[PDB]
């Protein structure tokens, strides 16, 4: 036997998975919409929440436990975005609308099963994490979806059913979030081990 505050009665910050606004291959906007819900629902301080971009320099990251590939294999994304809630006791939860893990999922469980160790992964596939305060994300993110069009301008995947997210300052800055260069964009950039050291139990 081994003993471990525990958030055993944790109440989710979002509606259940199937009630959330969601478009396949627009995880940056799915997470934005979760941030918007949290802001307007007055249950948790927005400052407890973070958008988390996952990518790397070659824009090829494996993620396991993904709905797009049922089974034990990874999806190789160019980038993927999830929501992190650091609950007030310190236990973190991951909200990934694309995972087959629970929604939400305990942080440690998400990193062990969906992310896995980088130790034995070929180095050009290793994961980095850009962590942006949810308030800063809502204030600064903009995407005109121009990255989801083919060479003739037609959609590669159908867009979300609402107008493009834009700010007063920009209509497209998605590359500043996918970038893992800490000299670019908002928030903090972590290696996988730095990320787990910072938020893990």
């Amino acid at each position: 036997q081994s003993m471990e505050p525990a958030a055993v009665h944790y109440q989710p910050a979002s509606p259940p998975r199937d009630a959330c606004v969601y478009s396949s291959c627009y995880s940056e906007e799915n997470v934005w919409k979760l941030c918007e819900y949290i802001k307007n629902h007055d249950q948790y301080p927005l400052e407890e929440c973070y958008a988390v971009f996952i990518s790397n320099e070659r824009k090829m990251i494996p993620i396991w436990k993904q709905q797009a590939r049922p089974g034990d294999g990874p999806v190789i994304w160019d980038y993927h975005v999830v929501l992190l809630h650091v609950s007030s006791g310190g236990q973190s939860f991951i909200y990934d609308l694309d995972t087959v893990l629970p929604f939400p999922c305990l942080f440690d469980t998400y990193v062990e099963d969906a992310i896995k160790s980088d130790d034995d992964i070929h180095p050009q596939f290793r994961r980095k994490f850009r962590v942006i305060c949810a308030d800063s994300y809502l204030k600064n993110f903009a995407s005109d979806r121009s990255h989801m069009k083919d060479s003739s301008g037609n959609w590669r995947e159908p867009p979300p059913p609402y107008p493009c997210i834009e700010t007063g300052d920009s209509k497209m800055n998605l590359n500043d979030f996918i970038s893992m260069d800490p000299k670019v964009g908002w928030g903090a950039v972590y290696t996988l081990s730095e990320f787990t050291h910072r938020f893990g139990s």
